[PDB]
């Protein structure tokens, strides 16, 4: 079955890939930037919000991807091929969970509709060529 | 953070440690059993329940993996080195998405208090000594 | 003073000898089941129930125990008669808090009235012959 | 898991650890202080304390510790090493069966309250050095 | 800064100065104090006196001075200056917050009063001379030593 | 026993710990300030703070630290250990010392609930890319 995981918060999978690859910070600053601001509602018993359930999965999602990272690097016999296997979970499986780290760490800090609002104004900024836009691209930081 | 993936769900990693490893069933018969039941639901543009949130981010998760597992077998043409990459990726990271494929599969047919009800009475099955205990496991199948 | 540690809750020692003696699940078995389901009771600072008071000491009762066989372990540098005290501890010492702990897990599981019930029951199937007796024995699980 | 026996009857392992190892009698003394008071609240299947559940635990704790000791010195082969374990069961486990029997015991016989109150007091007076303190340590029986 | 620690809760050093040197209890016998009475309250989400506030510091001053004597042990191979660095932490440093760990816990289990009542009370035992001095020294116990 | 200095004051020392490490002015600097604005208040009979009653403890333990610098700078013949000791004084302590008293000087400056939007507002500026951020750090003022 095709399952999008943004549909049920009202964005898609077109709606963030205008978003380049170098928007998003890195997967160790987004794991600190939730533990730093929503720590005692991720290690909670209730279901706070369905950002909050989004947020457990992605997070031990990234954990069971950085366990495999430690056994390629200490069971395989030659380095060669290992160089590319955890390269690939760093880079190509882990921009995946970056934005969905992103899309739900910024649900939660500015709103969803705000969220949603700045996804299409940077995506017309984004699809516009580069002479005919304004040279910075705009922010999210309303608070 | 140590964070708990069925804590949220009124149990935990040592409540669903109860069952053993290989009770629950594969991965393709647990998607299966998703497509079957709840494929309008999971392909839905709302949030039904909190099972089907955290169950579509369970089968991205294993979509993620696939994508790892055909990346391998097009890759690494050192034959030893790939088979353990991709074996790993069926046998052992397979196996904490299919506790997590069970537990929301069963939550969302059974219940919640069904399901928390039937991990402690696998619990008390499986700790039973085997000249006392029957030969019948527990089902879920509290549906007629 | 001939005290009964089951006569408080509505049961006697021999009404618990309708069990066997290798019926209780053994004590890192228990000793799980009571980490998993009640760890945020038994470490409470308020007494919940009276099942609760009588499993906190049965606990330290074990935890003495096996401080003791940790000293004859570093201690009495005799081998053949260092076994013989560290598997008594075990074998026969383990035995009599083995139906403490599963007598108070149960009972706040399932109930007073379940587990009551349920040792009359488990008496009438070891008492009948085996010509005669179902090839499974009754478990708790009365939660589905 | 980490549980202490006095917690939820309002103490510590800590503030019972300032009562020396010579301020509680002797292990026939508080079983006889025991049958002779609450005998009858002790064999009866009613609840009626929680310090009288604990103390229940605490008589067939130390009757299954004497049981040992007796086959401690019935069936071992060398004398030698059978008198290292049986002063280990009545000293080294003896020790913190009586605290048991002594906090249960004087909870029922002054009161919960009292008790606590004591363990206050009489911390306050062996924590201070032998010179600035009064000879005699504060005594429970209020009645 | 000719700060006080005492200052704020109505006393003083020399106030806390009638009591000797060698009348504290070690800070093992009220760290043991404090998490016995005071462990919900001490590690309570809110304040909830001015006690407590000066109590949390005092038991973190205490955690980083012994992580620090931890860290002289595993580093610091010159054992001849080792030793007296760390004796300086446990018997010299540990003194200054045994009045502060003192102070903060009779405070909270006797009352301000009680306690600055008991440290004029033992002011004039102490400097008696001992040919007039009574035998029992005052104490802050809240019961009787006959009950 | 496990207490958190800023707990009672709504952080952690995780949120303390979301800015870098060489953020925070310096000791001296931050005893200035502290000797500058609030200096008849903390020399004062009254509490009135919890942030004075913490800034208090903190500048006392600063100076007990400072106390044994300059005995191990007095009295240790081995120069590496005067090169060891007193260095990890300053470069160890000073920078818990450095959050606590940034801390409580700026929450008595600004407010509480300023410096916590604060510390979130730049932990989240500098884990931003920079294309994608406001272009100059944020600072609190008390200057309209």
């Amino acid at each position: 079955m095709d399952i999008d995981p943004y549909k049920e918060f009202g964005a898609s999978v077109e709606l963030l890939s205008f978003l380049p690859s170098d928007f998003f910070p890195s997967i160790r600053d987004l794991l600190d930037t939730a533990s730093a601001l929503y720590r005692e509602a991720l290690e909670s018993p209730e279901h706070c919000s369905p950002h909050h359930t989004a947020l457990r999965q992605a997070i031990l999602c990234w954990g069971e991807l950085m366990n495999l990272a430690t056994w390629v690097g200490s069971n395989l016999e030659d380095p060669a091929s290992r160089e590319l296997v955890v390269s690939y979970v760093n880079v190509n499986m882990g921009l995946k969970i970056r934005q969905l780290l992103w899309f739900h760490i910024s649900c939660l800090t500015f709103g969803r509709e705000t969220v949603l609002e700045y996804l299409v104004s940077f995506g017309v900024w984004i699809r516009t060529p580069p002479a005919y836009r304004p040279p910075n691209a705009p922010i999210l930081s309303t608070l």
